[PDB]
């Protein structure tokens, strides 16, 4: 695998979104992974619909949280996911709507990364594209991140409470990192992104619940 990967440089990553008043991080993480695969398959970069997932993935709890694997499974069973334009984001759970011409991507299943294995996560990011990951984002140091390679020894790898998207990896001034796209707007972190410590004993649980969709 390469030493450094950044899918933003290849045009595989859409603009940073803002989930607003809804605990729908999982839907943003899921659509980000789908968007990367759609770009890889077709050449098209476009916004897929987190709202379609919030409203329709009945195994998840809409604005009260969810898993990305449940989302991928839904998109597969549903035979598609709508574009953002067809099924726009409203930031509250509503009834599941059917748009006859709304479909913009499909999913053929998913794979999970071996639990806790950062080398395996790296290899998947290199081979596949952006990968959905879960982390402990509960610390003030994370919430108020602005710069650098984030590491806090108080982060709890077993407290997975936020879903984000690994869009690459690399090294900054000798500190290995994951490049992480959040869904709290461009005004959060570094233009909506955070660099998280890599190969520091699975810091914040970054490799504990990682998955990517098949397309
Ligand atoms: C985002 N946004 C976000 N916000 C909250 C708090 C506001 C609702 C919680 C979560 C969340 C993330 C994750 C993840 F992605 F990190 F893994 C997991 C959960 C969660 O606790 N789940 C249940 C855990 N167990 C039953 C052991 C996942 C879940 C939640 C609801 C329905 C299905 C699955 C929460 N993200």
């Amino acid at each position: 695998a390469p030493d450094s990967v950044d899918y933003r440089k290849k045009g595989y990553v859409t603009p940073v979104k803002n989930q607003g008043q809804c605990g729908s991080c999982w839907a943003f993480s899921s659509v980000g992974a789908l968007e990367g695969q759609l770009k890889k398959k077709t050449g098209k970069l476009l916004n897929l619909s987190p709202q379609n997932l919030v409203d329709c993935v009945s195994e998840n709890d809409g604005c009260g949280g969810g898993y990305m694997t449940n989302a991928f499974q839904y998109v597969q069973k549903n035979r598609g996911i709508d574009s953002e334009d067809a099924y726009p984001y409203v930031g509250q759970e509503e009834s599941c709507m059917y748009n006859p011409t709304g479909k913009a991507a499909k999913c053929r299943g998913y794979r999970e990364i071996p639990e806790g294995n950062e080398k395996a996560l790296k290899r998947a990011v290199a081979r596949v594209g952006p990968v959905s990951v879960a982390i402990d984002a509960s610390l003030t140091s994370f919430q108020f991140y602005s710069k650098g390679v984030y590491y806090d020894e108080s982060c709890n790898s077993d407290n997975l409470n936020h879903a984000v998207l690994a869009v690459g990896y690399g090294i900054q001034k000798g500190n290995k990192h994951w490049i992480i796209k959040n869904s709290w707007g461009e005004n959060w972190g570094n233009k909506g992104y955070i660099l998280m410590a890599r190969n520091k004993n699975n810091a914040c649980g970054i490799a504990n619940l990682a998955s990517f969709p098949k397309m």
